[PDB]
């Protein structure tokens, strides 16, 4: 053990052997419920250039966005700290991260060739596209992102270790076991910098970048609940999967 004083030293710790443990169980976790898995750049339909808030598009997410919703839960209830927790802390971290989450997966299927992102493995979206379909703004911070995030080269258990972090959110409103929240979270965060520091990314102050992103992924979640209201106000209620409405309220 001894963080500080490795680091003091200059020495970059890679990852104890408990630590390696943690890292295949979130990974096998994220690896599993990500949709198409490494297969996806094929397996995808570019959405026609013509659904161009737009209710067709709007239409089309909302059919695939219970799927990707209940591969979320998945990746949560195959991290075992996430069992050890009472069922309102579950449900409060999980409508929390849901969206930070399904973001980051779509953020991180971004490809210049065809400016386009992938929702669900399956459908290759434009930000017009995205945009118009209900997301607004979210769209261009969505975007943004997976541009950024493809210079970091994360591999699945970068991603996942993302994922658990944005998880572990003890901030959240309503929670009772706050402090063991926490504690699972750094045992996250400190696994998934040991793990870069074994991965030897060649930019400098990745770390400290990375973390930057959790909070670009908190604020497309904030802002979301609010493009959810204007949606709300604009499309029906009908229109809206049931599962979508209970995640986001
Ligand atoms: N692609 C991800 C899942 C994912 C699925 C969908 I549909 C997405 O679009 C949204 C989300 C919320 C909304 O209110 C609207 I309107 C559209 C995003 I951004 C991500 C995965 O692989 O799990």
């Amino acid at each position: 053990h001894m963080e500080e004083l490795q680091k003091s030293i200059g020495h970059k710790p890679e990852p104890t052997d408990e630590e390696w443990e943690l890292i295949k169980t979130v990974t096998e976790a994220h690896v599993a419920t990500n949709a198409q898995g490494s297969h996806w750049k094929q397996k995808r339909k570019f959405l026609p250039e013509d659904i161009g808030v737009d209710l067709e598009a709007f239409s089309h997410f909302t059919k695939i966005i219970t799927p990707a919703i209940t591969r979320v839960v998945d990746f949560a209830k195959k991290l075992p700290m996430f069992c050890e927790l009472p069922c309102e802390d579950q449900i409060i971290l999980l409508k929390g991260c849901c969206m930070e989450i399904m973001s980051l997966r779509a953020a991180v299927r971004y490809d210049p060739e065809s400016e386009t992102l992938t929702l669900n493995g399956e459908m290759a979206v434009t930000r017009g596209q995205l945009k118009n379909g209900g997301l607004g703004v979210v769209s261009d911070a969505i975007f943004d992102l997976g541009m950024s995030l493809s210079s970091f080269n994360l591999d699945d258990t970068e991603v996942a270790l993302l994922q658990a972090v944005l998880l572990m959110s003890s901030d959240r409103p309503g929670l009772a076991c706050v402090e063991r929240i926490e504690k699972y979270q750094d045992s996250f965060l400190l696994a998934f910098e040991h793990y870069i520091n074994y991965r030897k990314h060649h930019v400098t102050h990745f770390w400290p970048k990375l973390l930057m992103k959790v909070t670009d992924l908190r604020m497309i979640g904030a802002c979301h609940a609010s493009r959810f209201l204007h949606m709300k106000v604009e499309c029906p209620t009908e229109l809206f999967p049931p599962l979508f409405l209970e995640v986001f309220e």
